């Protein structure tokens, strides 16, 4: 069945890729109607203006929904595609980090000085982010370890932490570390009976799961993520490389980065249906990205024949399953239809 | 000597490598400890976050806004006065200063071809973005450091664009003219207007700034600014503090040092506000002294206008600023 609203519902699961398909051409494409590949070409101050709009949206440490828009809609497209990340290595992919989801990225040999100084910086960077989250005023942030994804956030205060894609072994290791969570005999009589006669006594899985932590108990999880060799890989392509941290507001050692963009034109069978494709790749697709991309489409009036809709798709969200279950303000969705009058999705 | 004075801090655009501040009155965190040697700087809860907030609110539009209200904590300004953006960064390697005459034994590093090649492609994009925003947008200024040179890009107060190069040689000046950069030559160099584009192309293309030997093999030049840019990393300077007695007399030393990176004009300006807000100035024989090192390699950067100035040492009074004229 179909579900619908005036505006895009929020989903908090981070994905790996976004694809958007339309029957109406994008502004840089308008010369062409033959099948082929097209560069997303930017013009004059559009990138810089989009960067301004992004930082102005997130300056307080949480989103301001009342900032005025830029003038070029290309700046809205640019502002949707930005984030802050640590650690930094050129030429190594830093997301996704769960070992099952890596394609075989190439080896990179590094010096012990490089790896040691990186770890020394990582501890300070992580402690700064966690301090500003708990006792300061920062909104939220993500961590992607080799075995799980973690989200720290606030309830609309009360603090909440969510862990996803755990095994029973990881659950028991966290129990040994002392974390608590709001998770989702006749054999003794037999041994006693054997001993009473004088016969010799020598004669949980539950798949993948998520976890939720409330309140003061979050600090134990913070110390656990600081300490364990379980999350610090000692063998493999990510040997001695610490976990990835991601945010939408600046932090010390954070590097500003952008997703890769490209686009294509397809034509078929002599029909009216030429199809125009946009892609955003090679990083996390954070929840604000879809919200801003909706505004890019509606500002550029591609909905004007609402009888020809535009569709959007976000991929690999199942690796972070559970991050939208803890509240009524969020939703799980995978494919979305945009019109000017509404936004629609399946019952899922 | 020529003791010179004003009400406020005069501007020096030469970039320092090291800063030292000396007082006969204790800094606020030190007040428990009453002996010589090291003491570790410590912050209360929101100091390092409110400082970052104030810093980005100052430089939000790509130039300084002087009208921002100040933080509550005095301690925020020390953190906020020591933040800057830099590309490229490798962990555990010195990125500034680059000019090969001024180097320590900088640490041995080796890297695979993949990392250096990908880093070069990223640098080629990033440099174009900074130059484009500067030439045809509101971005005020930025710095470039490189193995045999030092470059500043700025604008003079709808404005006239100026580029300055320092610490040249005969081979470097001849090589720039062979590259087609033709310039005024008052050793430093000055370029204006449309002729800046040829220097941008020469910096992008030229073999000279891309040495294939030594520790800085195949590393591109360093790019530095105060407001964010693509691939830029937010960083901070090292801080440390120290105490002495003045040779057994009742006078005493309190010392604060900032190290490991460039030192920029806004740093000294906000340091002045830190001293003038802590009420540390209020003793008559004992005003506070400030010193900056190694500005001579950047000499010439303060000459192109009357509003800039060269100085190496400043003494602070609550209503005035006094220094020896250089």
């Amino acid at each position: 069945a179909q579900e619908s609203a005036e505006d895009l519902p929020t989903d908090l699961r981070i994905g790996s890729k976004m694809r958007i398909v339309s029957k109406v051409s994008f502004p840089w494409m308008n010369t062409r109607k033959s099948t082929g590949n097209v560069i997303v070409k930017f013009q004059t101050n559009d990138r810089f203006d989009g960067m301004q709009y992004f930082n102005k949206t997130f300056l307080n440490g949480y989103e301001d929904p009342t900032v005025p828009l830029p003038v070029s809609p290309m700046s809205i497209l640019e502002a949707a595609s930005l984030f802050y990340q640590f650690p930094v290595i050129p030429g190594l992919k830093m997301y996704p980090r769960i070992t099952a989801e890596q394609e075989n990225v190439s080896r990179v040999s590094l010096a012990p000085l490089v790896t040691s100084t990186m770890l020394e910086q990582w501890q300070e960077c992580y402690a700064e982010l966690y301090s500003s989250y708990k006792k300061g005023q920062r909104g939220s942030f993500y961590v992607a370890t080799a075995v799980c994804n973690v989200l720290f956030t606030k309830m609309p205060q009360k603090l909440v932490a969510v862990i996803t894609h755990t095994t029973s072994a990881i659950r028991e290791h966290l129990r040994s570390q002392g974390v608590d969570f709001e998770a989702p005999s006749p054999m003794k009589l037999a041994n006693q009976w054997l001993n009473e006669i004088g016969v010799s006594p020598r004669t949980d899985r539950a798949g993948f799961q998520c976890l939720v932590v409330h309140g003061s108990k979050i600090h134990a999880l913070f110390n656990a993520l600081m300490d364990s060799d379980v999350v610090h890989e000692k063998t493999g392509p990510y040997t001695k490389i610490p976990p990835t941290l991601i945010a939408t507001s600046p932090f010390l050692y954070g590097q500003l980065l952008s997703l890769t963009k490209s686009s294509n034109i397809f034509a078929k069978a002599g029909t009216k249906c030429t199809e125009y494709e946009l892609k955003l790749e090679n990083g996390p697709v954070l929840p604000h990205c879809a919200k801003m991309m909706t505004q890019f489409i509606r500002s550029t009036n591609m909905c004007s024949t609402e009888e020809k809709p535009v569709t959007m798709q976000v991929m690999d969200r199942h690796t972070s399953q559970g991050m939208s279950d803890w509240t009524e303000t969020a939703t799980n969705w995978n494919t979305v239809t945009i019109a000017e009058n509404c936004v629609k999705w399946t019952k899922n």
